[PDB]
RNA sequence: GAGCUGUAAGUAAGCUUUGAUCCAGAGAUUUCCGAAUGGGGAAACCCAGCAUGAGUUAUGUCAUGUUAUCGAUAUGUGAAUACAUAGCAUAUCAGAAGGCACACCCGGAGAACUGAAACAUCUUAGUACCCGGAGGAAGAGAAAGAAAAUUCGAUUCCCUUAGUAGCGGCGAGCGAAACGGGAAGAGCCCAAACCAACAAGCUUGCUUGUUGGGGUUGUAGGACACUCUAUGAGUUACAAAGGACGACAUUAGACGAAUCAUCUGGAAAGAUGAAUCAAAGAAGGUAAUAAUCCUGUAGUCGAAAAUGUUGUCUCUCUUGAGUGGAUCCUGAGUACGACGGAGCACGUGAAAUUCCGUCGGAAUCUGGGAGGACCAUCUCCUAAGGCUAAAUACUCUCUAGUGACCGAUAGUGAACCAGUACCGUGAGGGAAAGGUGAAAAGCACCCCGGAAGGGGAGUGAAAUAGAACCUGAAACCGUGUGCUUACAAGUAGUCAGAGCCCGUUAAUGGGUGAUGGCGUGCCUUUUGUAGAAUGAACCGGCGAGUUACGAUUUGAUGCAAGGU
RNA sequence: UGAGGGUAGCGGAGAAAUUCCAAUCGAACCUGGAGAUAGCUGGUUCUCUCCGAAAUAGCUUUAGGGCUAGCCUCAAGUGAU
RNA sequence: GACAAUGGUAGGAGAGCGUUCUAAGGGCGUUGAAGCAUGAUCGUAAGGACAUGUGGAGCGCUUAGAAGUGAGAAUGCCGGUGUGAGUAGCGAAAGACGGGUGAGAAUCCCGUCCACCGAUUGACUAAGGUUUCCAGAGGAAGGCUCGUCCGCUCUGGGUUAGUCGGGUCCUAAGCUGAGGCCGACAGGCGUAGGCGAUGGAUAACAGGUUGAUAUUCCUGUACCACCUAUAAUCGUAUC
RNA sequence: AGACUCGGUGAAAUCAUAGUACCUGUGAAGAUGCAGGUUACCCGCGACAGGACGGAAAGACCCCGUGGAGCUUUACUGUAG
């Protein structure tokens, strides 16, 4: 449904109305990671070798039914359908009709 | 069709768009113990034999291969005893054993307390235990039958007959069947009389010994006597047993319609507004309550393959009736009777029909049996050989799905890695356990401390949710404060009431109590309890007239000489 | 007195006491029939309104139990008995 | 609106509140439900609301249905907490001091003096237990107090055989048993052969060493079984 | 040696709520709790044993149950041999 490399649009969250890209999708818990969306402030272990007494800020994963794949030819995040006469499913946006990648 | 390396968190070193992980079918590997099977044993271990093979100049040491016991086909081979037979030595042999679903079924054996208000015949009960046999079901089965009509035409299971006929220290209690309505519904193979061969008789025998042909019943049917047909008919679930070609079902899987913006919020699925799809408003999750966000549902769609169910195509195999009447056949230590027991609903009773142990013991179609002792005529039926599907009883399991069923003392003993800690020499007994948050963002850094544990700062909607982690009751232990008590005899309350400190759901209010009157706790069992008669330390959970099939009366309601 | 063994519950063993057989023996322990049976004891949970008894007779393998009669209760019927 | 009735145990009759669940109609809820806590309120009784606090997502009302439908007692059953009470105990028995160690010492380690067993409270091996043994770090629990200590927790280590005790050797009591003999089934007995040491047979002794092993490891000298080369060889020798 | 004051750890049987006096009476006939009187300021610690019908074991004796069991005989009915 949603994979890494394509834009999204958060529809339901504290950081809604924000585009971005997918970083890494947890497939079992159905959670995706988008940059700049639901960022943390981790109290890191400053006895680690890397830093000197600080607070990390890495993005936190959101569930896959909070992003929605967009093709703004009519300024709209759409849903996905599947067409194939080529031996492999080419992904189709049903609300506009164009072939996306 | 892009992330994966079981719990997996944590790092390490990697693999994958030349399709990895993950899912389904089919083949490969499957150490040692176990029926244990080369011998031994205190299971999971110890000792060997004969063949081929490595190794060493050679023994020691290793790998593969086999070798249990009965049975029954075989080949030998001397039997005590000449012939020859029980013994013995070998080749083979998907032959056998044990495990179970503690369920259902059929046989062998087979109790007790209990009910009878004691108890022995009897009932509990042919039940519980135990032992043997199997099956996907098993058992019964093709009338020596029911029955009294101008009879119908195997068995099995449900409804009714009926708690009626009966049996019963005639006590307690046990308790049918046929008729009638149904679920299901097919019937067939031998033995004998006999004809033909081959090993023993001139033998007298087609009969005996073997093997093929014949032949199956009561309206009496077959040997034998005669003609008139000889290709259509098949089953391998009964009746004899050996293959292909694609239809459909199962174990992976794919597609699958339609919502946008504001208010409160940490977050929209919510209320207020406009839109839409609907053979799809079942259900679950997503930062709260979603027909339209996700996984899906109604509907279509899909098999390289391995089983499974059937259609028709082979292919195997097969004679079908009638009339006659002379002769032969139609299951023998069988049927049945006396003595002793069992079982039929029926307890030796006048006791039929059915099987067991012991002795007696038949008739042969003008025969033999039954119709509840028995006998006589009318009536149905053919005993002493065997094999048979379905309707029926179950559930350790696999897949979809339901519930006026439970919600952590509940429902399984068990939601936690349960028949596990732990108790017992042994068989055997057997509990305790669940919840951070939407997301680990699980408390960086300073400070008292040896550390625990704290208090700030920080993440978070809230840590007064910090792994003693949701809400947090009472008992019981504390710290604070308004009234009060050190001359009094108290089931601790009640009614009358000064003085003091307060100010509610606003009504002739609340807390405290100097002094006066009355007043011997609560249940349970008793003629009668303050009782020195019984029970409870306290607080919290759990903890007892229920359901079924009948009976009778009452209330309702529908019809009413008819109801159902 | 050590070590390895044998006898088992209708039964073993007993220089004999009803003695011992896994801290129990006038007949062991464990699961099953079994939720055995009990005329005998304890227990039996919400509230108000109306009426309100008996502890006697007869028979009992009966005497602290039972059945009918007596006394209470609710509804129908005769209707001053 | 008159006149009437109304103590009550066994027991008969009537009328109601409440709890979980389902069906139908209507409704509140993150501008905060259930649950819990405080209150001076309402009804003839069981019982009903409402007002602030804590709580964080589901719950009541009207009519009818169906019950695992109501707890003060059963020497009731599981869980919690008290009174007895800071009471009875602390499990035979000789300790005293100087030094270190430590946040902390009558208790731990080292030293001197003192006492106790000495046919044993000493030294080796069977039975049984199964890591306890040993060095380095620990102080929450266990130890009848304390603890720096440990038979308790974490990490890393420890058991060497031709000759000792067993097996490749033998048989007692007993056990099992090819054929066989008996028995409703299960199964009981038993001949040849097997199994079975607490017994018979059976070739190695001193000294050294580790933080933990020693007839096992290595120092010096041995011995029994087997195999291969071998020479003096004896020959129907011999097995 | 235990007890007794101090330092360390720290149980148990028992228990309806307790601010828990005596005398002669009454009473289920033996009263801390009732009636009438008399003494009695509030709270501890060491002792003793008259009472709380003191604590522990649903009397252990004796009647009762148409309860159970073991043994016994010329009780009844059976059975191994
Ligand atoms: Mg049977
Ligand atoms: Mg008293």
């Amino acid at each position: 449904h949603i994979k890494k490399g394509d834009n999204v649009k958060v529809i339901a969250g504290k950081d809604k109305g924000k585009e971005g890209k997918v970083i890494a999708t947890l497939p079992k818990k159905d959670r995706v990671v988008v940059e700049g969306v639901n960022i943390m402030k981790k109290h890191q272990k400053p006895t680690q070798l890397n830093p000197e007494g600080g607070i990390l800020e890495t993005e936190a994963a959101i569930h896959v039914s909070n992003v929605q794949l967009l093709d703004p030819k009519t300024n709209e995040p759409t849903r996905v359908g599947y067409k194939f006469v080529d031996g492999k499913k080419v992904r189709i946006a049903k609300k506009s009709g164009e072939e996306i990648k």
